[PDB]
């Protein structure tokens, strides 16, 4: 059993990455960046890639990457990579010239704001409408050997459709904001039956195609259901928006149901990485560290043996487990932003294998020795997370 080196649930494969260097490795869940060049590697017609942005160091496991995604293209395989406007200042512009002269690829930058207001955060690939990833990794070397890194794939047929017909949505779309076209926003149609079993949940709103669940009415729904714990990891959780002139307007759909679950008995467990102890937001999660039943810690990760990496040595994961039998695997931080007004994805598993596995993986973290109870007494340094 020992030996088996991945965990599936029907329709579902866990992946993960633990940084280089620490006591977080999980030798039975395949990695990105073996799962990725596969997926590539199966690709006989169409590979769809939705990013934030593509950063890439020479010799990096994201060379292996780019080495399988053009071999897939020289093959005929037609790609189309799109990408966030917002996310270029984040890439590798010889990255992006390696992308753009990869046979049959099509590079498409979309300003989402131009849209909701937000970005494209989601990070996914679709492989001939058949499979799909979603998870934390950016399509970054560094997601790849220094973040803790969560993500799924997907080879559940109504839920791949569903990402294939978000990414249509958001291809078409960049192509009419390119030539100054209206973007009609989408129909609100939901289902009125309960969501059951395993299914996606996106954002936003105004741009999700027909039947496909609303994220931000999803997880405060899946929060009152709550009956005995929720387990949450994000990079970052702040009842905060990021608005004009570096404005940080109160966003309470979240922290109202993570107190409402609180207020209930139901206990909580919170891990944020450190780069969240920054102000104002440290003082937030404080205040959240009061409300009965609630416990938070903060991770750190120590930096690489060889130096410093900017905007690495990170937890990056964004999962969710309630009552040990219901899991979450999404694109977004906890934060306002992501499920209101930007492109982000979440897999909604009622499994309890699946549950099972992610609570191990997050007692791992929680039990390690870079994870510790946040302190009501401490005055948080600043986090340099691009150093210095």
């Amino acid at each position: 059993h020992h030996h088996h080196h991945r965990f599936d649930i029907p329709g579902y494969e866990l992946v993960y990455t633990a940084p280089v260097e620490t006591a977080l490795q999980a030798d039975d869940l395949r990695n990105t960046a073996e799962v990725w060049q596969q997926m590539f590697d199966a690709a006989k017609t169409r590979i769809d890639l939705g990013q934030f942005y593509v950063a890439n160091q020479q010799g990096s496991l994201l060379d292996g990457v780019l080495q399988h995604l053009k071999a897939a293209g020289e093959r005929g395989v037609k790609i189309r990579f799109l990408m966030e406007e917002k996310g270029i200042r984040l890439s590798t512009p010889e990255t992006l010239e390696q992308l753009k002269a990869i046979p049959n690829l099509e590079l498409r930058i979309i300003p989402y704001r131009r849209l909701s207001g937000g970005i494209l955060h989601a990070k996914y690939l679709l492989v001939d409408g058949e499979q799909a990833f979603v998870g934390s990794q950016n399509f970054d070397w560094r997601a790849l050997e220094h973040i803790h890194e969560t993500g799924l794939r997907i080879s559940d047929a109504g839920v791949v459709g569903q990402i294939q017909a978000i990414f249509e949505q958001d291809w078409r779309a960049q192509a009419l904001l390119t030539a100054d076209k209206p973007v009609p926003q989408l129909t609100y149609q939901p289902t009125a039956a309960t969501p059951q079993g395993n299914y996606l949940v996106a954002s936003p709103r105004a741009y999700n195609p027909a039947g496909v669940i609303d994220s931000q009415v999803e997880l405060p729904r899946l929060l009152a259901s709550a009956k005995q714990r929720v387990r949450v990891q994000v990079m970052d959780y702040a009842p905060l928006s990021y608005g004009p002139e570096r404005s940080r307007p109160y966003y309470a759909v979240i922290d109202n149901a993570l107190r409402s679950a609180a207020a209930r008995g139901v206990q909580i467990e919170l891990m944020v990485a450190n780069w969240n102890t920054k102000k104002p937001d440290i003082a937030w999660l404080k205040s959240l560290a009061l409300v009965p039943n609630v416990q938070i810690k903060v991770v750190t990760i120590p930096p690489a043996s060889h130096g410093f990496i900017p905007f690495a040595r990170v937890i990056h994961s964004k999962l969710m487990t309630i009552d040990g039998e219901t899991a979450w695997v999404g694109t977004s931080n906890w934060t306002g932003g992501y499920l209101d007004n930007s492109r982000n994805l979440e897999l909604v598993l009622h499994s309890p294998a699946m549950s099972q596995r992610l609570d191990t993986l997050y007692s791992q973290l929680w039990d390690s020795v870079y994870a510790e109870p946040i302190k009501l007494d401490y005055d948080y340094p600043a986090p340099k997370p691009g150093g210095e």
